[PDB]
């Protein structure tokens, strides 16, 4: 393997912000990794630019494991979203370089294909239940076998939304009943609670939606305290998914080992890269837990390409979220993964199959954009 | 309550790097908060500059709790050293403002004094055991009632003073077995020369596995350590169980934590005796009050991390906190340089081995921005540790 000659970040906004890390070896071979942390992007950019990048110069790029441990342990302050995203970007770039050196697409390096295609789900959202059903129909036509459904509840800086738990709990089952009435049983139907309930509230929701057989009920409750899942699991057989806001195996080890969830959602970019996520997937597999990588637009095509490779190999694959990037984003990040009849197909190019067009990236300057916050009707700052 | 008219960071290196957040209200009143994260300073600087500061403008400065929740929950990505340090800086600055508004020193706002002075410990280090003993003698004469003792390990070139000593991480070498065979000799020697009154502390600094730390704890029981600190890496909190079940040497942990969720189980299971997470890295006064209160239910006491890499702003606020908190254990003292002290004027005092909280309204610390500008940032990273075979280990 060859030494790192150069490493640098690229920041671009082709429809939204992305941060990318590029590593270049003495042979000229290079790899890239996603470093995007939505709404806190420059924290990661600075973590990389000032503290990590300079330490990479001269390192042996082949030493993926050593580098991961060096950045993880060597930071002294361990775990965290900025921290683990910086580490993920390095890790992804190094796996890219290793696969290129091997002359293999990334999935081959990981252990080869376990499946012929990677099932996705699409976001189907409407203001009304009827609007949502319209979106489902349009996505089913495109070949999506699974859909995440959400509808309105009647009644630069962060936007401020208002929330009512009880109005939502009383309304949500109506959406799922309408989805089943219109589409029947074959369709996989997913729902994202987006952190807003307490455990016994989520247990009530879980029970209420059992007749609709959801693929998963996602992020029922904030789970910094992993025990938060216990009451839900004890009271419902609706499958549960969690973890897009996680960055470490230590955020979910207990959730997994106690069989409190069915799908782990932590993605490559935020969960410490391929190196770390293999270990999470493997722990999950001991307990029948499957992968369900977060895949919003705010993870770049670099992450998506690598995710599709990972998805193609991992035995306990569950599903891959798909929120299509804009044409501008796809142009900045040329890639060889393909979408066909509701599924991804991994690329065959050595590496994870994604590149970055630096000249085109430079046409789209960073523009600050923040995630919304949520407040209760009395003004209480809540979970968004 | 007044609105925030301005907010900004100040970066300065009067001997080492500090990052400070300053918040200014409509009336001109201001507060400051420590934002320093040793070896990753610019990540926090950017977190604040690019993402938090712009959202602070126009907010009601009196709404400390709401602002804490807004930044913690609103980030979406929760916890973590960069995240929680940024939040702590805001929180500290806002408590500073509130205490000034109340016309009270911070400890009064928290519930008043629980003690008349704040006991500290000093760092005593030397290449040989004899060198270390000379330092103990020197600090005991200064009035320290407590000392953390560290000495070199024969057959090991470098062991765990400003650790962030290079632009890029220095590479140290480590041998667990040489350390385990040697360390008890240090404590034996300290007790032989100084007797039983002195509080003696030791920092294992993350290098052992649980059963190894169990062995060490047992071996040092005769020497009655105040605490054995950071025995094992503790992302998996269960890592403390074997140690606790095998030794009665008191245990301290947590300088590398940033959330109550990093130590909830350690505390509730009674696996530690002292919690070390400090204000700057632990989400500020708002969060650390809750951590200290959970700890008190289980006889756990506070032992705030107090290295040079937390600024006088943190130290001053820590001393106020220490003065009020019922379950106070001890306050670490690593003296700042004269230049650092000049850049952050403050009213806490050190007398006869103890801190005395200030009496001026606020946390009693300010920053001289004109002076701070005279000391430019200089990157400094913490070292890494490798085993003798080259394995990247825990520093
Ligand atoms: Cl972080
Ligand atoms: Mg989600
Ligand atoms: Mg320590």
């Amino acid at each position: 393997s060859l030494k790192i000659r150069d490493a640098y970040t690229i920041v671009t906004c082709p429809g939204r912000n992305f941060v990318t890390l590029k590593i270049v070896t003495e042979s000229g071979t290079h790899g890239i990794g996603d470093a995007t942390l939505n709404g806190r992007e420059m924290a990661v950019a600075a973590y990389l630019d000032e503290h990590v990048v300079p330490a990479l110069i001269g390192r042996d790029a082949g030493r993926i494991e050593d580098t991961w441990q060096y950045l993880y342990r060597g930071a002294y302050w361990r775990r965290g979203p900025v921290t683990m995203t910086a580490i993920a970007a390095v890790d992804m770039a190094l796996w890219d370089i290793k696969a290129k050196a091997a002359g293999m697409p990334l999935y081959q390096l990981l252990g080869g294909k376990s499946r012929e295609r990677v099932m996705t789900y699409a976001h189907c959202t409407g203001q009304t239940i009827e609007d949502c059903l319209g979106e489902v129909a349009r996505h089913v036509e495109l070949g999506y076998r699974a859909v995440r459904v959400q509808s309105g509840v009647p009644g630069s800086l962060p936007a401020e939304h208002v929330w009512s738990t009880e109005k939502y709990l009383n309304h949500a089952p109506k959406l799922f009943a309408a989805v089943r009435e219109r589409f029947g049983d074959d369709l996989h139907v997913l729902h994202d609670v987006h952190h807003r309930l307490t455990p016994i509230e989520a247990a009530r929701l879980g029970k209420a939606v059992e007749p609709y057989h959801l693929f998963w009920l996602e992020d029922c409750v904030p789970a910094e305290n992993q025990e938060s899942l216990r009451l839900i699991r004890e009271h419902t057989t609706t499958p549960l998914a969690i973890g897009e806001v996680f960055n470490s195996i230590h955020d979910c080890r207990e959730l997994i080992q106690n069989q409190w969830i069915d799908y782990i959602r932590m993605p490559l970019t935020h969960g410490g890269g391929i190196t770390a996520m293999r270990r999470v997937a493997d722990l999950a597999s001991l307990y029948h837990v499957r992968t369900g990588f977060h895949g919003p637009t705010d993870l770049s095509p670099v992450c998506l390409g690598a995710a599709i490779h990972f998805d193609t190999w991992v035995p306990n694959f569950g599903i891959q979220e798909h929120m299509p990037h804009t044409d501008e984003t796809d142009a900045v990040f040329p890639h060889d993964y393909r979408f066909e009849d509701g599924h991804f197909l991994a690329g065959e190019s050595p590496g994870h199959g994604v590149d970055i067009d630096e000249e085109l990236a430079a046409k789209y300057p960073y523009e600050r954009a923040s995630l919304p916050v949520n407040r209760l009707e009395d003004g209480t700052l809540w979970h968004w």
